[PDB]
């Protein structure tokens, strides 16, 4: 039993770049690694679509708001296709290095979060900075909801 996760999200968010880090010297395009969470073990198949759904991860760029609106109507159309069997969603806004160029705040995506029912994060694939929290969220998020 593995836990099949899908990113989603517009082109260019750093979809890839985050599976790629994810895995991730083991041994299990498709990503697979094995990590302890919370002191159990559990395997993560993260699937690079654009290159069943145990949960979905909605990526977008900070620095892009065109992608923050495509992730909320995703959001909304997860919705009204999948339910109840509600799986997990979660919203991740990438590329936080760029602080320059960021045109999303962090309690803007924070906000569009929670009131569509989404788990929120900003990750930095160029840093390799809450790329493992996030897998650990969605992992912990998957739970959840037996
Ligand atoms: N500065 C910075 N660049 C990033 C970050 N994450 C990804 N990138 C850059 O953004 C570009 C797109 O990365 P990629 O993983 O291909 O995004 P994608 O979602 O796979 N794009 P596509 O839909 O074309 O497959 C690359 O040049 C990558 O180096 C980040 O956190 N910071
Ligand atoms: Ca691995
Ligand atoms: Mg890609």
């Amino acid at each position: 039993s593995v836990y099949k996760v899908l990113l989603l999200g517009a082109p260019g968010v750093g979809k890839s770049a985050l599976a790629r880090i994810f895995g991730g010297v083991e041994d299990g395009h498709t990503y697979d690694r094995s990590i302890v969470v919370d002191g159990e073990e559990a395997s993560l198949m993260v699937y690079d679509i654009w290159e069943m759904g145990d949960a979905y991860v909605i990526v977008y760029s900070v620095t892009d708001k065109g992608s923050f609106e495509k992730a909320s109507e995703l959001r909304v159309q997860l919705r009204r296709a999948r339910q109840t069997d509600d799986v997990p969603i979660i919203l991740v806004g990438n590329k936080s290095d760029l602080v320059r160029s960021r045109e999303v705040s962090v309690d803007e995506g924070r906000a569009c979060a929670v009131v569509f029912d989404c788990k929120f994060i900003e990750t930095s694939a160029a840093l390799h900075h809450n790329v493992q929290a996030l897998f650990e969220g969605v992992v912990r998020q998957i739970r959840l909801r037996r």
